[PDB]
């Protein structure tokens, strides 16, 4: 498994193996963001496991990920549901299509990314991958989001940027 | 380092060492936790190491811990707040003293406690210890009573417990006063 390795623009131009991409001095990569929802609208917030190299422990949106090459963003979010949570969802859709950061966390290793960000609903109950999350909440959105404001510092840092996003704010409160 | 046993009641039976002492199946002992606030009247909040053997990684209050042999709890309060974050305090003012909780941590690890709490404010500059503590933040109050209203499960649950206890609440909210 890799991650692709981007250009000042988003040209791919190579990869590196993933665990060895991540650092303290990342360099800029192609990755996503997806947030999930069940049938009746709940919100999907689950916490990194201990073991994830780039900040362990933390609560985050659904499910992040690295496309592969060859891959579709869409794709590379219904392959990580499957893979971190089990789960089935429907077709993806744009949610944050220009989102990008860089970030440190605290142990110093750095998050550096283009990173189109999605939402789905989900068709099928969770089965979870302990390798990947060590914890979740199914919860109202609306929570989520004061939670955020209230005390970004709770969650990963792309989760804040993304919720405080103006636009995809208001197309995630569409999906309850 | 060990852990102070306590009965059915909370009356003292003799000590455990720390580590072997908090298992799935922790006896009762006793602890603390401190809420600390800096002169502007900001909370010190603190992300928990990620060795620690409970609550690794996890957002939480100031500074807890366990009073050793022959040591009061307040004499303990001063001690970690020294070896976790370097501070210095002023005399911790006993804002919960009946708070108990018994607890299971996303591992299995148990916590089960006589936890009086406590307040201060430090007198000195943090020196942060990277084996306690992994993160922080100084806010206000407020927001953090908020962000423990909206998604309470972001947040030790010790945290939540103490912070929605009425009279606990009212003696944080008094530490929030500018204080030269
Ligand atoms: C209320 C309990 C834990 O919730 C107090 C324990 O404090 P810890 O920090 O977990 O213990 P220690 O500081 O002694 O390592
Ligand atoms: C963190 C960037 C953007 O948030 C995406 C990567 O998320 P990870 O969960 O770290 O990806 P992976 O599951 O491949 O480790
Ligand atoms: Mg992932
Ligand atoms: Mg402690
Ligand atoms: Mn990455
Ligand atoms: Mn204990």
């Amino acid at each position: 498994e890799h991650v692709i390795l981007l250009n000042a623009q988003g040209v791919p131009t190579g990869t590196l193996e993933k665990y060895a991409a991540h650092t303290a001095d990342t360099r800029l990569h192609l990755a996503f963001s997806s947030w999930l929802f069940n049938a009746k609208g709940q919100l999907l917030v689950t916490r990194r496991a201990l073991s994830k190299k780039a900040w362990p422990g933390v609560w985050t949106n659904s499910v992040c990920g690295h496309p592969q090459l060859g891959e579709s963003n869409e794709d590379a979010v219904i392959r990580r549901c499957r893979y971190e949570l089990g789960v089935e969802i429907t077709p993806p859709e744009s949610i944050y299509p220009d989102f990008r950061f860089r970030a440190t966390d605290p142990s110093g290793i750095v998050e550096n990314e283009v990173c189109p960000v999605f939402a789905a609903r989900t068709t099928s109950a969770l089965q979870i991958n302990d390798d990947e999350v060590m914890d979740y909440q199914w919860c109202d959105l609306a929570d989520v989001l004061h939670g955020i404001d209230a005390t970004p510092w709770a969650f990963s840092p792309w989760m804040v940027m993304q919720a405080t996003n103006r636009e995809a704010r208001k197309r995630l409160s569409a999906f309850t």
